[PDB]
């Protein structure tokens, strides 16, 4: 895992739960880095899993909801760091169907040591998209938060249903349906 994921996450923990919680989940965790990360650094995901599990136990917020909130926050990091890559797309469904064969291809050029999930499109229309998410890190809700903000970026919204094919969240079917445009709301 790249260090930018660690630094932005602990920034969000400090922003939402306080600096003492940042020190707490770091103290409860070991952690070859010992809690010191750099943006271009490469660290084991087991470090992040410890940080998430300890934060969830301390705050009583599920890892699902913590990763969802973080995934939504990380879209703003994408907005401010790669606006040209984001400006390539004009439709949220087309962008999400382009994560595997374009977006994360560019990410591997940024970070050659990147450890990324796989997204496989099984069905796609103009307002629907079904993809299979596969990753040993089971960060489906991190991707869900990024998907939520992808639709928000294009002034849209979507119902996104997650079906865990493997119970540990390492294979998840995403059923994305752009919402009814309630034009008379
Ligand atoms: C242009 C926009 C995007 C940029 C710049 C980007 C860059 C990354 C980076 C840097 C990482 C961390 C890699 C590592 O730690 O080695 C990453 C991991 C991830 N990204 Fe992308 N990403 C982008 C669009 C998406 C979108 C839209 C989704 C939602 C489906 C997405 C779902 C993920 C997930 C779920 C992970 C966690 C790793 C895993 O699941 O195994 N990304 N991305």
């Amino acid at each position: 895992m790249k260090g930018i994921i660690f630094t932005e996450f602990l920034d969000l923990v400090e922003d939402k739960f306080g600096l003492e919680m940042v020190d707490k989940i770091i103290t409860q965790s070991e952690l070859e880095s010992e809690g010191v990360y750099t943006s271009i650094g490469t660290y084991r995901f087991s470090e992040m899993l410890q940080l998430l599990q300890n934060l969830s136990a301390n705050t009583d917020v599920s890892i699902d909801d913590l990763l969802l909130t973080y995934g939504e926050h990380f879209f703003s990091v994408i907005e401010d760091s790669y606006p040209g890559l984001l400006a390539t797309y004009k439709d949220p469904i087309e962008m999400l169907a382009s994560i595997e064969n374009h977006i994360h291809v560019e990410v591997r050029k940024i970070y050659p040591d990147a450890e990324l999930p796989t997204f496989v499109v099984e069905e796609k229309t103009a307002n629907s998209l079904t993809m299979i998410y596969k990753s040993s890190r089971a960060m489906h809700h991190f991707g869900l938060g990024l998907m939520n903000k992808t639709f928000e970026h294009f002034n849209s919204s979507a119902e996104i249903i997650l079906e865990k094919i493997k119970e540990d969240g390492t294979e998840v079917k995403f059923i994305i349906n752009k919402n009814e445009n309630l034009y008379f709301q």
